[PDB]
């Protein structure tokens, strides 16, 4: 049993709820919350702005520092790295961005790091500003996550559809 309310059930291990990442955060301080990160940990907008603005920039700071001492991550690729007051940990994963011409196949690695979670908070990745089909990203999602995963979707809309269409 964990504290996550409101949830559809999707599968087995996967759930997805109509929520703002944000303060489904700051409400259930989960171990992990995923962000949806760049290479570079450069967390200017979509789901990585949001998140670091709720962090008063201590996560881009942090974020700095890591880049500083190891380079940037691969597309593909995800680090550990604190939660601040959202989470006790953030998993960085790096969805290919579509409007940079990066490879979808890399989206099934994305996910991946997942499976080192047992439980966690995130988004689609690759969906919003990286430019990939939302559709897509869940069902990658579903088909490569085996580990608990708690989807939230914050357009009302765009939820609806990832539910009415989902196999
Ligand atoms: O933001 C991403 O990287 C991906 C994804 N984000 C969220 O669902 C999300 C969840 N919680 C809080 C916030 C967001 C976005 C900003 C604040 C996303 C958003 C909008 C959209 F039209 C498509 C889409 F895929």
């Amino acid at each position: 049993v964990n504290s996550f309310s409101g949830y559809l059930k999707l599968t087995d291990n996967v759930y997805i709820k109509n929520a703002d990442i944000v303060e489904e955060a700051k409400k259930v301080k989960p171990t992990v919350v995923v962000n949806a990160a760049n290479v570079y940990l450069k967390h200017g907008g979509g789901v990585a702005g949001a998140l670091n603005k709720a962090t008063n920039n201590a996560m881009q700071v942090e974020s700095d520092d890591y880049i500083a001492t190891n380079g940037p991550l691969k597309v593909g690729g995800s680090c550990v790295l604190s939660g601040h007051n959202l989470a006790k940990h953030c998993l960085h994963v790096v969805g290919p961005n579509v409007n940079k011409g990066e490879d979808i196949q890399l989206l099934k690695s994305a996910y991946e790091n997942f499976n080192q979670h047992e439980v966690l908070l995130a988004p689609l990745l690759s969906a919003g500003i990286f430019g990939a089909d939302p559709i897509h990203s869940l069902r990658v999602c579903v088909d490569t996550v085996r580990t608990n995963v708690y989807l939230a979707v914050f357009d009302k809309n765009l939820y609806d559809k990832l539910v009415s269409s989902f196999l």
